[PDB]
């Protein structure tokens, strides 16, 4: 019961948070020096870009993960450097300039050639910005400060497509004549600095009237250069950067995502709690016949809805699942209703929402019976070889793996069984020393994840090992804890941490584990 007591409070600290919490990154911060210099927190953005440039002169993570927000950084910088200041400055022209000149040379010297990960609208974003960054590099002069002026003229380039541009072009030309689709208005920004092109601010509940497709940077691009001060995207700007001190998250609100997994992670934990009602008003009241998006003001997403209807589903408020079908693919189901690259962890959601309610409402059997098990081939089938999976929107195999295992262990019946075993054979093979789990090292939500799944699928028959793999995983999780730090794994516009989502899943590992 220690730990009964902290899912009341993390029950009660989400209900008194209608945004939700997403820790702020580089992308946006930097997309909002460079379009809203009016906005307060000016000089904090500044000082947060500063501080958190990477020794090799990019930002962000490894492997590629540092092209975008690199990107966004430099040509905020290269923006600042030619306008007058909002206010008196911290930051001296040389200091932002030696932070620029270093980002042009991460840029040139490996990001441009490097690997690009599939972030939201990297095609739009990074070819958005790269023209933007050649723009500033072409107006420079040698009085430019420090060794920047030693960059003017210079054009970068990149062999990557995604970096080609002709999308963009064509998404320009385009919104001239119709509205941007629904999906990209979170990444308005990147089709125009100033500018409308049909889409359309959130309106109606709080807390986020006036925003744009949730995003701070897309917000900035739509309400232009002076925008009116009473305007509610004024106020969503103001709010968030006031609840961080000036630097912004890329995605806010992210209410019914936070309220759905946070709920989920309890339900999985053993723990004895009351799911507030508020939380499961909001899902309810949010929830259509087209289904459910992360928060209001986005589209709606199958990720999302699957993991909404099991959320309710679980706490007492069973809905038939039909929304989902509208989704359904041949041989498995899309995530949008358009798309390139299916998701892995939308289908283990999916098969979550569909095998839970035939389990809840046995008369529906019927109606779901075949998805169910059609989803079960599809997952199985795209395990890798190794035992594990990736998935689109996150940058960990430990949040794809757990996703596909864990839906697979309760709801793929016996023939999935293998893959599940599989699964806790890679948990075991990649455990770190210190008895964490993580990408790029030991992470709170990564190691979350393997200690959930390896106690949720553990069998009489489970050799001795599975249980001390999870020990040793707990006690990473006792040993350091800091939310505060938690990394981006989640993608964006760069990568971000749903903070509070990942202290749901540390919970529930701890409560699994008998910590």
């Amino acid at each position: 019961a220690p730990r009964e007591a902290e899912a009341a409070a993390l029950l009660a600290a989400t209900v008194a948070d209608p945004w939700g919490l997403v820790a702020p990154s580089v992308y946006d911060t930097a997309r909002l020096v460079s379009l809203a210099p009016w906005l307060d927190g000016h000089r904090e953005r500044l000082g947060y870009l500063a501080k958190e440039q990477n020794q090799d002169g990019s930002w962000g993570a490894p492997d590629g993960y540092g092209l975008v927000p690199t990107l966004s950084a430099v040509e905020a910088l290269l923006t600042e450097l030619a306008r007058t200041d909002s206010g008196a400055p911290h930051l001296s022209p040389d200091d932002l300039a030696a932070a620029c000149a270093d980002g042009l040379g991460a840029l040139r010297d490996g990001l441009l050639a490097g690997p690009v990960p599939d972030t939201i609208g990297v095609e739009f974003v990074a070819p958005s910005l790269l023209a933007d960054i050649n723009t500033r590099l072409a107006a420079l002069t040698e009085q430019a400060p420090g060794k920047l002026g030693a960059w003017s003229g210079t054009t970068l380039t990149s062999p990557a497509p995604d970096l080609d541009g002709a999308l963009l072009a064509g998404v320009r030309e385009m919104t001239e004549q119709a509205p941007l689709p629904e999906k990209l208005w979170h990444t308005l920004e990147a089709v125009t600095r100033d500018g409308t092109r049909g889409a359309r601010p959130h309106e109606g509940a709080p807390p986020h009237n006036g925003s744009v497709g949730c995003s701070p940077a897309a917000t900035a691009a739509w309400l232009g250069a002076a925008p009116d001060p009473a305007a509610p995207g004024v106020a969503y700007l103001r709010d968030v950067q006031a609840r961080f001190g000036g630097p912004v998250p890329s995605i806010t609100p992210i209410v019914y995502f936070e309220q759905a997994w946070v709920l989920n992670s309890l339900a999985a934990s053993g723990l004895r709690y009351e799911a507030p009602a508020a939380l499961l008003d909001s899902l309810e009241a949010g929830l259509t016949d087209e289904g459910i998006a992360a928060a209001p003001g986005l589209p709606s997403d199958s990720d999302d809805t699957a993991a909404v209807l099991f959320a309710l589903a679980q706490h007492g408020r069973t809905h038939r699942p039909d929304s989902l079908m509208h989704f359904r693919r041949d041989g498995y189901f899309s995530c949008f209703g358009v798309e390139r690259t299916p998701s892995t962890s939308t289908n283990a959601h999916i098969l979550e929402a569909l095998g839970h309610h035939v389990t809840v409402r046995p008369d529906d059997a019927g109606r779901y019976g075949a998805e169910i098990r059609m989803i079960s081939d599809w997952l199985l089938d795209n395990q890798l070889p190794d035992g594990s999976w990736m998935d689109k929107w996150h940058a960990s195999p430990y949040y794809a793996t757990a996703c596909c295992a864990l839906a697979l262990a309760e709801f793929g019946g016996p023939s999935a069984r293998a893959a599940v075993d599989r699964a806790a054979a890679w948990a075991l093979a990649t455990q770190r020393a210190d008895g964490s789990w993580g990408r790029w090292q030991g992470t709170t939500e990564e190691t979350a994840y393997m200690v959930q799944l390896l106690m949720r699928t553990r069998t009489p028959g489970s050799p001795g090992t599975v249980a001390r793999s999870a020990a040793r995983g707990c006690d990473a999780l006792l040993a350091h804890d800091d939310p505060a730090s938690y990394p981006g794994l989640w993608h964006d516009k760069d990568i971000y941490a749903p903070v509070t989502v990942i202290r749901a899943a540390r919970l529930a590992a701890l409560a699994l584990g008998g910590a």
